[PDB]
């Protein structure tokens, strides 16, 4: 009717993402919205239940990439979404994240004088090994607006010479998600029942990094330790397959009875879960996060993490898996502690002022 | 045990450079060399004479790509050279410029964690509706290693966060490149004899852009111009062939015949004249550097030029093409005077440097 605004996405925080900002846009009439997704039609990397659960829209496209090197998934997927953009004249186009995906809707676009923006933007690890350090400097420096989630972002592109008026700090969307999910599971999630389980009563783990799941006796330390925890506190343990099947090949599958583990749970349970835990222990870097979006202490078990703001505002902390007496003991430590009450990835709101920077 | 240095070019300058890379390479120990052309392997003569004429190697690839849109030409290019470097393994890979062909070699290698030199980093027009600039930027970000030509590139570079330890600054690689086809113009080029011409005794003459080509008032200055100064100093103009289509359609073909007007000349034949002329009348930037190269005083027949360093050091001349009397006059006024004694682009040995640092010898 009066703007289009093509989102490209290739991987699930995307998808979340897009739809936070497009629960803003459809609100306003004569925004016309068009969803590409490079991957496959029926992926199944995604599910009914991600689609029906999380809110997700059908997209309008799918161009059927993925599963290549960087360079093909890549030089394809820049081909493909340049067709798309071609088609449909957008008004703008918006990249998010830091995949093969935002960057390629990026380049396809800025040489087509589409106008783009990056949701997401300025975030850098300094260590251009990460195929996403790579994807984020690019996308940032071929997008015309450069909304980031944090201050250091910011200041992140001001040091790398892109001007201020390119950069709106807006919060991360990831946390509007969190917010609407988080609401969601209270109202449906029944895993608390299924459990027989309190609000504020149990520890909730994930680990599935290379770190920790490879290594014999760094698993034996976080089980050994979660082992330990599970006395004082029921520990849930949603086990990612490929960890599960990495400690029956250390017989360790004994470590695994005294806490209640678990396969693998729905999306909203486990937001549940992690939003009634009183402590989540983790190495998965969106857990840390979704963590701190929910108020719930955070021990961190990798030696390193890349939220180092979350460190310094004391919601989540640091613990390498050196052996099970020193590990059990920080967990059982920061099961009661608490971080600063500082907002540090906006208000929930970022999708609103992405979606008032655009309709401008 | 060896480095291995892979190369990739799509554009004619790229080649020129990547050549001028080449011999200073193959003097060196340990070196394997790999050329990776994006575009077509062509058969004709044409072609043949620009690879003997201006010594370029024989590429080791032809991609075949090109054509289409930047998407289709820069996304093609990105899946068939990582398949190059994921055969070949360099432990460089060099890019050349600010094409879409540059910018595919640099992300190709920088996601497998092959190395990449940008030779000519820094270069910014800072108007991002050029592809090329996007070209030039995403490159530099994408690269361990910029080889800016100029001081001015290397503080673009500082200024968008570069660490210096990445930046060298060595000149541009044309430069060497108009050196060595200088030296074998004199060695072999025979058009001044033909002309019957003498050593700083014409002022040569190109036209080529859209702007001056398809415009009468524009080109009727130029020519009337032209052959005004051919009064006091014979004129060579190798007329591009569109541009002698516009003049007689326009009525002007009497004023070609006024001066020493002559079909497009060969790469070498031209580095002659260039080289040997009093002054260059051009709306070229590529022989606007050229004139600075050979030291000849340049006027720039055009509103405006990339080079404003040029104009700063008094090698170069902006006049407008308003009136015929009055380029004419400028001509005849800057044929005799000179630029500032200084190097803008180099010292001729950009290609020693960028070579010396890549076999891990240091840069002298
Ligand atoms: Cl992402
Ligand atoms: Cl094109
Ligand atoms: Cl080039
Ligand atoms: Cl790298």
């Amino acid at each position: 009717m009066w703007v289009k605004i093509l989102s490209v996405v290739g991987a699930r925080p995307q998808f979340i993402k897009a739809a936070a900002v497009s629960r803003v846009l459809r609100a306003s009439p004569g925004v016309r919205e068009v969803l590409v997704h490079t991957g496959q039609h029926y992926d199944d990397n995604m599910s009914q239940v991600f689609f029906e659960e999380l809110e997700i829209p059908d997209p309008d496209y799918h161009l059927g990439i993925g599963g290549g090197t960087h360079g093909q998934n890549t030089g394809r997927m820049l081909e493909a979404i340049e067709g798309v953009l071609l088609k449909e004249k957008p008004d703008w186009v918006l990249v998010y994240g830091d995949t093969d995906s935002t960057l390629a809707g990026a380049l396809a676009a800025v040489k087509l004088h589409i106008p783009v923006a990056h949701v997401e933007a300025g975030l850098r690890s300094f260590n251009r090994r990460m195929p996403e350090e790579i994807n984020r400097i690019l996308t940032d420096h071929a997008s015309d607006l450069l909304f980031a989630p944090t201050e250091t972002a910011v200041q992140n592109l001001l040091r790398e010479g892109i001007p201020e008026n390119r950069i709106h700090l807006v919060g991360d969307v990831m946390y509007d998600a969190a917010l609407h999910y988080g609401a969601k599971a209270e109202r449906k999630s029944r895993i608390l029942e299924r459990l027989g389980l309190q609000a504020k009563g149990y520890v909730l783990a994930t680990i599935h990094r290379a770190e920790n799941t490879d290594d014999q006796e760094r698993l034996r330390v976080i089980l050994e330790a979660l082992a330990e925890v599970h006395q004082e506190v029921p520990v849930v343990f949603p086990v990612h397959p490929r960890t599960r099947k990495r400690a029956e090949a250390f017989g360790l599958g004994s470590y695994l009875e005294k806490v209640v583990a678990l396969e693998p749970v729905g999306y909203l349970d486990m937001v549940m879960l992690e939003k009634n835990a009183r402590l989540i222990v983790t190495d998965s870097g969106g857990v840390q996060k979704e963590a701190y979006f929910y108020r719930v202490p955070c021990v961190t078990v990798r030696e390193e993490t890349e939220w180092v703001e979350l460190l310094k505002a004391e919601w989540n902390y640091l613990a390498a898996p050196q052996n099970a007496k020193d590990l059990a003991l920080t967990i059982l430590h920061r099961m009661r502690t608490k971080g600063v009450e500082i907002d540090l990835y906006g208000d929930g709101r970022a999708s609103q002022k992405i979606s008032d920077f655009l309709r401008k």
